[PDB]
């Protein structure tokens, strides 16, 4: 645990939180729990709330891991972002085997409703639809799009709003880091259109999985995302290859510059546990010590 808390400091700047991804396996090992208790104010389950973990067989739900995280977060006063309801990856074979529209629609709605009701009122925001866009801006052809059609997105959001009206509903994606990139422009246009049609999309989540030097582009991309008119935008899965203080400070500044940016979530605590460990992209090193980038963020926020 670093003496200075980036969550406390970003709250003092007027934002809601600075959080991290975690789960039971991290919370019960090393210094993870201590670091999260002291330096962060929000948690996102890395895997425990995904479809494969929660509904491995239709109608046979498993909430053991999710319950652990939600209870831990509640006891320690941390906000929670549910992740993620509709996604083509980590999807059980029984789902992708369905070719009937009525069936898949009902299965999808039941999955959304069951997960959201269980934690009704305890989840700040949910990543309802994840990675629905192709790099060229068109919609990714997943089983949901192929079987249900474009309406699967409006249906997912309408169903989520009904299950828990307290939660902020997000569409989440990666490679929305450059204002000139087709994907960035497309999600803004589609979200504008969906909201105009009454679809309840409260926020756009930008994963922000960056390579060295890409932080600068976020200074323009984030305000562009905010122009879609959603109540909120957030940096949801931040990590930067090389963990340069320059890239990290640029991302934090981008959020500070955008009124609707509510917070930032970094994807993990210590480098070894990163999904991209070879690029040592996080804020704490292998020995759980804060890295230069962490200190740079603290200094930038003071």
């Amino acid at each position: 645990q670093a003496a200075q808390s980036v969550d406390q400091l970003i709250k003092a700047r007027g934002k809601v939180y600075f959080g991290v991804a975690t789960d039971q396996n991290r919370l019960t090992t090393g210094k993870n729990a201590a670091i999260i208790q002291a330096d962060f104010g929000q948690v996102t389950p890395e895997n425990s709330m995904k479809w494969d973990a929660t509904e491995p067989s239709q109608g046979n739900f498993n909430f053991a891991g999710a319950d652990y995280l939600v209870n831990w977060a509640q006891q320690n006063g941390k906000l929670i972002r549910g992740h993620t309801l509709v996604w083509h990856s980590q999807l059980p074979s029984w789902v992708s085997s369905i070719t009937d529209k009525n069936t898949l629609t009902n299965v999808m709605k039941n999955h959304i409703t069951t997960l959201m009701t269980r934690y009704k009122g305890k989840i700040r925001a949910w990543d309802v639809v994840n990675e629905a866009f192709n790099e060229d801006g068109s919609l990714r052809q997943t089983v949901f799009l192929n079987v249900i059609g474009e309406d699967y997105i409006p249906i997912a959001f309408q169903t989520a709003r009904a299950a828990d009206p307290n939660a902020k509903l997000y569409i989440n994606d990666y490679n929305l880091d450059s204002a000139s990139y087709p994907k960035t422009q497309a999600i803004v246009n589609r979200v504008k259109q969906w909201r105009a049609a009454g679809v309840p999309i409260d926020g756009i989540g930008s994963q922000t999985h960056l390579s060295a030097g890409q932080g600068a582009g976020v200074l323009q991309a984030l305000p562009l995302l905010a122009s879609a008119g959603t109540p909120e935008v957030a940096i949801t899965e931040l990590d930067v290859a090389g963990a340069s203080p320059t890239d990290y400070v640029n991302v934090v500044n981008a959020c500070l510059n955008v009124q609707s940016c509510v917070g930032i979530t970094v994807w993990g605590v210590a480098d070894p546990d990163s999904w991209r460990a070879s690029t040592t992209p996080l804020l704490f090193d292998g020995n759980f010590n804060p890295k230069p980038a962490y200190n740079a963020i603290v200094q930038d926020l003071q």
